Protein backbone atom coordinates (compact mmCIF):
# COMPACT_ATOMS: atom_id res chain seq x y z
CA UNK A 1 0.00 0.00 0.00
CA UNK A 2 2.88 2.39 0.94
CA UNK A 3 4.55 2.70 -2.63
CA UNK A 4 1.38 4.44 -4.30
CA UNK A 5 0.75 6.83 -2.11
CA UNK A 6 4.66 7.87 -2.32
CA UNK A 7 4.68 8.24 -6.20
CA UNK A 8 1.19 9.74 -6.24
CA UNK A 9 2.35 12.23 -3.10
CA UNK A 10 5.18 13.13 -5.29
CA UNK A 11 3.58 13.27 -8.43
CA UNK A 12 1.19 15.97 -7.04
CA UNK A 13 3.66 18.73 -5.06
CA UNK A 14 5.66 18.11 -8.44
CA UNK A 15 2.56 19.12 -10.90
CA UNK A 16 1.27 21.53 -8.54
CA UNK A 17 3.84 23.96 -7.43
CA UNK A 18 3.59 25.63 -3.68
CA UNK A 19 1.11 22.49 -2.67
CA UNK A 20 2.49 20.41 0.00
CA UNK A 21 1.03 17.05 1.17
CA UNK A 22 0.80 16.33 4.99
CA UNK A 23 -1.04 13.77 4.61
CA UNK A 24 -2.57 10.92 1.74
CA UNK A 25 -4.62 8.08 1.74
CA UNK A 26 -6.46 5.52 -1.14
CA UNK A 27 -9.85 6.26 -0.48
CA UNK A 28 -11.47 4.74 -4.07
CA UNK A 29 -10.41 2.85 -7.17
CA UNK A 30 -11.99 1.77 -10.44
CA UNK A 31 -10.19 -0.31 -13.02
CA UNK A 32 -8.34 2.59 -14.45
CA UNK A 33 -8.06 5.18 -11.74
CA UNK A 34 -7.22 5.60 -8.28
CA UNK A 35 -8.81 8.68 -5.81
CA UNK A 36 -6.94 9.48 -2.85
CA UNK A 37 -7.60 11.88 0.14
CA UNK A 38 -5.36 13.96 0.60
CA UNK A 39 -4.67 16.80 3.82
CA UNK A 40 -8.02 15.05 5.07
CA UNK A 41 -9.64 17.89 2.28
CA UNK A 42 -9.02 17.20 -1.15
CA UNK A 43 -9.74 14.48 -3.38
CA UNK A 44 -7.53 14.23 -6.17
CA UNK A 45 -8.21 11.55 -8.52
CA UNK A 46 -5.90 10.06 -11.20
CA UNK A 47 -5.22 8.39 -13.98
CA UNK A 48 -2.48 6.80 -16.11
CA UNK A 49 -2.92 6.54 -20.33
CA UNK A 50 -6.53 4.59 -20.99
CA UNK A 51 -8.30 4.03 -23.87
CA UNK A 52 -10.16 6.93 -23.12
CA UNK A 53 -7.79 9.98 -23.86
CA UNK A 54 -9.51 12.61 -23.18
CA UNK A 55 -10.76 11.26 -20.01
CA UNK A 56 -10.27 13.74 -17.37
CA UNK A 57 -10.42 16.46 -19.92
CA UNK A 58 -14.21 16.44 -20.30
CA UNK A 59 -14.86 16.04 -16.78
CA UNK A 60 -12.91 18.61 -16.21
CA UNK A 61 -14.64 20.47 -18.55
CA UNK A 62 -18.17 19.68 -17.48
CA UNK A 63 -17.36 20.59 -13.76
CA UNK A 64 -16.31 24.30 -15.10
CA UNK A 65 -20.00 24.48 -17.39
CA UNK A 66 -21.73 23.24 -14.23
CA UNK A 67 -20.10 25.09 -11.44
CA UNK A 68 -21.10 28.35 -13.83
CA UNK A 69 -24.51 27.45 -14.33
CA UNK A 70 -26.18 25.27 -11.91
CA UNK A 71 -28.47 27.04 -9.34
CA UNK A 72 -28.54 24.76 -6.37
CA UNK A 73 -27.45 24.29 -2.69
CA UNK A 74 -26.23 21.04 -3.63
CA UNK A 75 -22.44 20.57 -4.06
CA UNK A 76 -20.46 19.12 -6.38
CA UNK A 77 -16.63 19.40 -7.07
CA UNK A 78 -15.36 22.43 -7.87
CA UNK A 79 -11.40 21.89 -9.60
CA UNK A 80 -8.53 23.79 -8.08
CA UNK A 81 -5.60 21.42 -9.44
CA UNK A 82 -5.82 19.82 -12.76
CA UNK A 83 -2.72 18.23 -15.04
CA UNK A 84 -3.93 17.11 -17.83
CA UNK A 85 -1.45 14.99 -20.24
CA UNK A 86 -1.87 11.70 -22.74
CA UNK A 87 0.32 9.80 -19.71
CA UNK A 88 -1.59 11.21 -17.06
CA UNK A 89 -4.50 12.87 -15.68
CA UNK A 90 -4.61 14.60 -12.35
CA UNK A 91 -8.30 16.37 -10.90
CA UNK A 92 -8.21 18.22 -7.12
CA UNK A 93 -11.21 19.46 -5.49
CA UNK A 94 -11.78 19.95 -2.13
CA UNK A 95 -13.74 17.48 -0.29
CA UNK A 96 -17.41 17.45 0.07
CA UNK A 97 -18.26 16.01 3.16
CA UNK A 98 -21.39 13.95 4.18
CA UNK A 99 -21.79 10.50 4.23
CA UNK A 100 -22.95 8.44 1.02
CA UNK A 101 -26.61 7.01 0.02
CA UNK A 102 -27.28 3.23 1.38
CA UNK A 103 -30.30 0.87 1.26
CA UNK A 104 -29.16 0.23 5.07
CA UNK A 105 -29.10 4.18 5.76
CA UNK A 106 -32.26 4.52 3.83
CA UNK A 107 -34.32 1.96 5.67
CA UNK A 108 -33.34 3.59 8.80
CA UNK A 109 -35.25 6.95 7.68
CA UNK A 110 -38.92 7.79 8.37
CA UNK A 111 -41.37 7.66 5.76
CA UNK A 112 -41.39 11.52 5.15
CA UNK A 113 -37.15 12.23 5.78
CA UNK A 114 -37.76 8.93 3.12
CA UNK A 115 -39.44 11.50 0.85
CA UNK A 116 -37.72 14.94 0.91
CA UNK A 117 -34.71 13.13 -0.17
CA UNK A 118 -36.53 11.70 -3.27
CA UNK A 119 -38.09 15.35 -3.62
CA UNK A 120 -34.12 16.75 -3.77
CA UNK A 121 -33.16 14.16 -6.19
CA UNK A 122 -35.88 15.32 -8.33
CA UNK A 123 -35.72 18.91 -8.26
CA UNK A 124 -31.68 18.42 -8.59
CA UNK A 125 -32.18 16.30 -11.60
CA UNK A 126 -34.67 19.04 -12.73
CA UNK A 127 -32.36 21.95 -12.43
CA UNK A 128 -29.34 20.00 -14.54
CA UNK A 129 -31.48 18.18 -17.05
CA UNK A 130 -33.37 21.57 -17.95
CA UNK A 131 -30.01 23.56 -18.46
CA UNK A 132 -29.65 25.28 -21.78
CA UNK A 133 -26.34 23.29 -22.61
CA UNK A 134 -25.13 24.78 -25.70
CA UNK A 135 -21.77 26.01 -24.07
CA UNK A 136 -21.11 22.46 -23.24
CA UNK A 137 -22.19 20.85 -26.65
CA UNK A 138 -19.16 18.71 -27.59
CA UNK A 139 -20.19 16.53 -25.05
CA UNK A 140 -23.12 15.09 -26.59
CA UNK A 141 -23.55 11.16 -26.50
CA UNK A 142 -25.39 8.57 -28.64
CA UNK A 143 -25.84 5.19 -26.64
CA UNK A 144 -27.58 3.47 -29.69
CA UNK A 145 -24.78 4.51 -32.18
CA UNK A 146 -22.41 3.88 -29.69
CA UNK A 147 -23.75 0.79 -29.34
CA UNK A 148 -23.59 -0.22 -33.25
CA UNK A 149 -20.02 0.87 -33.17
CA UNK A 150 -18.91 -1.39 -30.63
CA UNK A 151 -21.25 -4.15 -32.29
CA UNK A 152 -18.68 -3.48 -35.01
CA UNK A 153 -15.65 -3.95 -33.40
CA UNK A 154 -16.89 -7.13 -32.15
CA UNK A 155 -17.36 -8.17 -35.45
CA UNK A 156 -14.39 -7.40 -36.48
CA UNK A 157 -12.08 -9.28 -33.58
CA UNK A 158 -13.35 -11.87 -31.34
CA UNK A 159 -17.64 -12.80 -32.59
CA UNK A 160 -16.75 -15.43 -34.72
CA UNK A 161 -14.72 -17.33 -31.94
CA UNK A 162 -17.69 -17.09 -29.45
CA UNK A 163 -20.59 -19.66 -29.07
CA UNK A 164 -23.81 -20.21 -30.50
CA UNK A 165 -25.67 -19.16 -27.01
CA UNK A 166 -22.92 -15.91 -26.83
CA UNK A 167 -23.78 -15.13 -30.55
CA UNK A 168 -27.67 -15.51 -29.60
CA UNK A 169 -27.85 -12.95 -26.48
CA UNK A 170 -26.13 -10.48 -28.27
CA UNK A 171 -28.10 -10.97 -31.76
CA UNK A 172 -31.15 -10.58 -29.29
CA UNK A 173 -30.27 -7.37 -28.15
CA UNK A 174 -29.73 -6.11 -31.09
CA UNK A 175 -32.99 -7.00 -32.35
CA UNK A 176 -34.63 -5.63 -29.58
CA UNK A 177 -32.13 -2.00 -29.50
CA UNK A 178 -33.47 -2.04 -33.57
CA UNK A 179 -37.43 -2.30 -32.66
CA UNK A 180 -37.04 0.06 -29.67
CA UNK A 181 -38.12 3.61 -29.54
CA UNK A 182 -36.77 4.93 -26.18
CA UNK A 183 -33.25 6.81 -27.95
CA UNK A 184 -35.60 9.02 -29.90
CA UNK A 185 -36.99 11.08 -26.77
CA UNK A 186 -35.72 14.56 -25.25
CA UNK A 187 -32.54 14.91 -25.19
CA UNK A 188 -30.57 17.04 -21.92
CA UNK A 189 -27.13 17.12 -19.90
CA UNK A 190 -26.90 14.15 -17.70
CA UNK A 191 -24.83 13.13 -15.02
CA UNK A 192 -25.06 9.90 -16.73
CA UNK A 193 -23.43 7.67 -13.58
CA UNK A 194 -26.05 8.35 -11.19
CA UNK A 195 -26.42 5.74 -8.60
CA UNK A 196 -26.74 6.31 -4.59
CA UNK A 197 -22.51 5.97 -4.55
CA UNK A 198 -22.54 9.08 -5.56
CA UNK A 199 -24.85 11.12 -3.60
CA UNK A 200 -23.41 12.65 -0.36
CA UNK A 201 -26.20 13.34 2.70
CA UNK A 202 -25.65 15.77 5.45
CA UNK A 203 -26.53 14.85 9.22
CA UNK A 204 -30.63 15.11 8.60
CA UNK A 205 -30.24 13.05 6.13
CA UNK A 206 -30.91 15.60 3.02
CA UNK A 207 -29.18 15.57 0.05
CA UNK A 208 -26.18 17.63 0.28
CA UNK A 209 -23.78 17.03 -2.67
CA UNK A 210 -23.20 14.75 -5.64
CA UNK A 211 -19.66 13.77 -7.25
CA UNK A 212 -18.28 11.77 -9.97
CA UNK A 213 -19.91 14.46 -13.12
CA UNK A 214 -16.85 11.92 -15.34
CA UNK A 215 -19.55 10.15 -17.16
CA UNK A 216 -21.85 13.37 -17.71
CA UNK A 217 -23.02 14.32 -21.56
CA UNK A 218 -25.97 15.40 -23.35
CA UNK A 219 -27.85 12.13 -23.89
CA UNK A 220 -31.35 10.71 -23.10
CA UNK A 221 -33.08 11.79 -20.56
CA UNK A 222 -34.01 8.34 -18.96
CA UNK A 223 -30.13 7.52 -18.32
CA UNK A 224 -30.17 9.35 -15.20
CA UNK A 225 -33.06 7.04 -13.99
CA UNK A 226 -31.10 4.11 -14.89
CA UNK A 227 -29.81 3.30 -11.01
CA UNK A 228 -32.77 4.90 -9.46
CA UNK A 229 -34.94 2.14 -10.96
CA UNK A 230 -32.69 -0.75 -10.69
CA UNK A 231 -33.73 -3.42 -8.06
CA UNK A 232 -29.65 -4.87 -6.74
CA UNK A 233 -28.06 -4.98 -3.32
CA UNK A 234 -26.00 -1.66 -4.46
CA UNK A 235 -29.08 0.42 -4.89
CA UNK A 236 -32.50 1.18 -2.76
CA UNK A 237 -34.76 -0.11 -5.05
CA UNK A 238 -37.49 -0.05 -8.03
CA UNK A 239 -39.95 2.07 -5.37
CA UNK A 240 -37.41 4.85 -4.99
CA UNK A 241 -36.88 5.48 -8.74
CA UNK A 242 -40.87 5.13 -9.62
CA UNK A 243 -41.41 7.50 -6.68
CA UNK A 244 -38.57 10.03 -8.08
CA UNK A 245 -39.95 10.00 -11.67
CA UNK A 246 -43.07 11.10 -10.69
CA UNK A 247 -41.99 13.87 -8.32
CA UNK A 248 -39.94 14.73 -11.70
CA UNK A 249 -42.73 14.50 -13.58
CA UNK A 250 -43.43 15.34 -17.49
CA UNK A 251 -41.69 11.95 -18.30
CA UNK A 252 -42.65 8.21 -19.25
CA UNK A 253 -41.87 5.52 -16.65
CA UNK A 254 -42.61 2.72 -18.64
CA UNK A 255 -39.90 4.03 -21.18
CA UNK A 256 -37.81 5.09 -18.52
CA UNK A 257 -37.88 1.34 -17.23
CA UNK A 258 -37.49 -0.09 -20.81
CA UNK A 259 -34.51 1.77 -21.32
CA UNK A 260 -32.96 0.62 -17.58
CA UNK A 261 -34.13 -3.18 -18.71
CA UNK A 262 -31.86 -2.17 -22.24
CA UNK A 263 -28.94 -1.01 -20.47
CA UNK A 264 -29.10 -3.60 -18.15
CA UNK A 265 -29.51 -6.53 -20.97
CA UNK A 266 -26.12 -4.74 -22.32
CA UNK A 267 -24.02 -4.36 -19.17
CA UNK A 268 -22.06 -8.18 -20.36
CA UNK A 269 -21.36 -6.92 -23.93
CA UNK A 270 -20.45 -3.73 -22.77
CA UNK A 271 -18.10 -6.01 -20.14
CA UNK A 272 -16.48 -7.70 -23.31
CA UNK A 273 -16.11 -4.41 -25.18
CA UNK A 274 -14.41 -3.16 -22.40
CA UNK A 275 -12.09 -5.86 -22.25
CA UNK A 276 -11.14 -6.24 -26.25
CA UNK A 277 -10.65 -2.08 -26.45
CA UNK A 278 -8.50 -2.74 -23.05
CA UNK A 279 -6.92 -5.73 -23.83
CA UNK A 280 -7.90 -7.43 -20.88
CA UNK A 281 -8.90 -10.94 -21.14
CA UNK A 282 -10.46 -10.94 -17.70
CA UNK A 283 -13.19 -8.94 -18.70
CA UNK A 284 -13.88 -10.76 -22.09
CA UNK A 285 -13.92 -13.68 -19.82
CA UNK A 286 -16.17 -12.82 -16.90
CA UNK A 287 -19.31 -11.04 -19.88
CA UNK A 288 -19.54 -14.37 -21.68
CA UNK A 289 -19.67 -15.77 -18.30
CA UNK A 290 -22.58 -13.69 -17.59
CA UNK A 291 -24.24 -14.08 -20.93
CA UNK A 292 -24.40 -17.90 -19.68
CA UNK A 293 -25.31 -16.91 -15.82
CA UNK A 294 -28.28 -14.65 -17.28
CA UNK A 295 -29.66 -17.45 -19.73
CA UNK A 296 -29.71 -20.15 -17.39
CA UNK A 297 -31.60 -17.81 -14.83
CA UNK A 298 -34.37 -18.80 -16.51
N1 LIG B 1 -16.82 12.22 0.77
C1 LIG B 1 -16.34 12.36 -0.46
N2 LIG B 1 -15.86 11.30 -1.11
C2 LIG B 1 -15.52 11.57 -2.38
C3 LIG B 1 -15.57 12.79 -3.03
N3 LIG B 1 -15.02 12.69 -4.30
C4 LIG B 1 -14.68 11.41 -4.40
N4 LIG B 1 -14.97 10.69 -3.26
C5 LIG B 1 -14.68 9.28 -2.98
O1 LIG B 1 -13.79 8.78 -3.96
C6 LIG B 1 -14.41 7.71 -4.70
C7 LIG B 1 -13.99 7.80 -6.15
O2 LIG B 1 -14.46 9.03 -6.70
P1 LIG B 1 -15.20 8.98 -8.11
O3 LIG B 1 -15.30 10.41 -8.57
O4 LIG B 1 -16.45 8.19 -8.04
O5 LIG B 1 -14.20 8.25 -9.10
P2 LIG B 1 -14.17 6.87 -9.84
O6 LIG B 1 -15.52 6.41 -10.15
O7 LIG B 1 -13.42 5.82 -8.90
N5 LIG B 1 -13.27 7.05 -11.19
P3 LIG B 1 -13.72 7.49 -12.70
O8 LIG B 1 -14.81 8.64 -12.33
O9 LIG B 1 -12.41 8.14 -13.43
O10 LIG B 1 -14.19 6.26 -13.36
C8 LIG B 1 -15.89 7.86 -4.41
O11 LIG B 1 -16.53 6.60 -4.35
C9 LIG B 1 -15.87 8.34 -2.98
O12 LIG B 1 -15.41 7.34 -2.09
C10 LIG B 1 -16.06 13.91 -2.33
O13 LIG B 1 -16.13 15.03 -2.75
N6 LIG B 1 -16.45 13.61 -1.04
CL1 LIG C 1 -12.62 -15.47 -22.91
MG1 LIG D 1 -17.46 6.88 -9.30
MG1 LIG E 1 -16.68 8.24 -12.96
Amino acid sequence: NATNVKAMKYLIEHYFDNFKVDSIEIIGSGYDSVAYLVNNEYIFKTKFSTNKKKGYAKEKAIYNFLNTNLETNVKIPNIEYSYISDELSILGYKEIKGTFLTPEIYSTMSEEEQNLLKRDIASFLRQMHGLDYTDISECTIDNKQNVLEEYILLRETIYNDLTDIEKDYIESFMERLNATTVFEGKKCLCHNDFSCNHLLLDGNNRLTGIIDFGDSGIIDEYCDFIYLLEDSEEEIGTNFGEDILRMYGNIDIEKAKEYQDIVEEYYPIETIVYGIKNIKQEFIENGRKEIYKRTYKD
